[PDB]
């Protein structure tokens, strides 16, 4: 019944106590975004919620470099309420606002009128990390140019400093533009062809209220074993909360699609050990050097966690330099394309 909204940060007053966020219905859509119905063939669906789902698709003429393109849409059911067709509508205005970037699923086009609102996204051939990491758990033994392809063999370590480096970047990205995720964690994170990271939300695709990772308080549902101490207890939300949900999702990358707090329930007393400061053991495939960035991440003071750009320059030492410059030459095909 719910979804966690991205929020953006217009301002902060000089004490550091009063933030306002946009106002996603204040800001402008775009005119340019809008793409011919008929221009659209739906196919699978790729996921269904109580309120939305998100279908396989193909865009013709949608862009130049890719005349025919495969792609995902999202739309709302019919059981959707008037007022969440203004959640898409929002979700339209603030990712326009915040551009396009490699490390997050991107807004391809959108149809808005005389329909059912239709968003069009990058599709993303192997879906979520999450279901990802469990299909390749078995064959994980623990060059460069094999990591940022198609070519399919045993998952790596290598692989997984891969995934950790475009979390990253994807994050580093979302954190200068001012905008806080506030549910990262491997299920929002998708990979596309070429095993590029895509950062993505729970959406209405999927049941908030039949998913054993949140937990409802009040008239919201949160991810509590991602959320850090602050948010938990003072409700504070910032992009060093944001922090703190990278090394969690570090942990789950490198236990290869393992629960956080593992035997651990969210209760009374989950709440108590956080308090007290406990953190989780290293996992089984983090090597010292990665366990050390989860726990650099895990400070209890928000202004002592790294930024998501000292996180990306530390997991690239941690990569051959071949990985980096590979990075390189996709970033720039991606900004290439159309
Ligand atoms: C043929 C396969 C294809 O799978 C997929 C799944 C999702 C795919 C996809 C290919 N391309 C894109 N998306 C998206 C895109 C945006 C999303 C925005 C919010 C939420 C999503 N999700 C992620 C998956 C979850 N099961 C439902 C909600 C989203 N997904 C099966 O994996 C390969
Ligand atoms: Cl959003
Ligand atoms: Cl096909
Ligand atoms: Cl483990
Ligand atoms: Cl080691
Ligand atoms: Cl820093
Ligand atoms: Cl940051
Ligand atoms: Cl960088």
């Amino acid at each position: 019944r719910y979804e966690i909204r991205w929020r953006v940060i217009e301002s902060i007053s000089p004490d550091g106590h009063e933030y306002i966020y946009v106002d996603p219905m204040q800001l402008p859509y775009d005119s340019r975004w809008e793409f011919p119905r008929d221009g659209l063939v739906l196919g699978r669906v790729l996921g269904s919620g109580a309120f939305g789902k998100v279908v396989e698709g193909t865009a013709y003429g949608l862009s130049r470099s890719q005349p025919v393109m495969k792609v995902a849409v999202k739309m709302l059911k019919p059981t959707a309420r008037s007022s969440e067709k203004q959640a898409l509508m929002s979700e339209l205005k603030i990712m326009t606002h915040l551009g396009p970037h490699l490390n997050i699923v991107n807004l391809l086009g959108a149809c808005t009128k005389s329909g059912p609102i239709y968003i069009i996204t990058e599709y993303c051939f192997y879906g979520d990390l999450v279901n990802y990491l469990h299909k390749n758990r078995d064959s994980f033994l623990s060059v460069k140019n094999l990591l940022s392809d198609d070519n399919s063999e045993g998952l790596t370590l290598l692989d997984l400093l891969s995934f950790t480096y475009q979390v990253a970047r994807g994050m580093e990205f979302l954190a200068s533009k001012n905008c806080v995720h506030r549910d990262l964690a491997a299920r929002n994170v998708l990979l596309a062809q070429g095993k590029i990271v895509k950062i993505c939300d729970f959406g209405l695709a999927r049941d908030i209220m039949h998913d054993s990772n949140y937990v409802s308080k009040g008239s919201t549902f949160l991810p509590v074993k991602w959320m850090a101490p602050e948010s938990i207890f003072d409700n504070l939300y910032t992009t060093l909360s944001d922090v703190w949900s990278y090394g969690i999702l570090l942990w789950e990358i490198f236990s290869l699609g393992g629960t956080p707090y593992p035997g651990m329930m969210v209760d009374s007393t989950f709440y108590n050990k956080i308090k007290s400061g406990y953190r989780m053991a290293k996992p089984d495939h983090a090597t010292s050097e990665v366990y050390e960035i989860m726990v650099k991440c895990w400070n209890s003071e928000p202004e002592k966690r790294p930024s998501f750009y000292h996180l990306s320059e530390i997991v690239e030492n941690l990569l051959p330099g071949q990985y980096k410059k590979s990075y390189e030459k996709i970033h720039l095909d991606f900004l290439k394309s159309d």
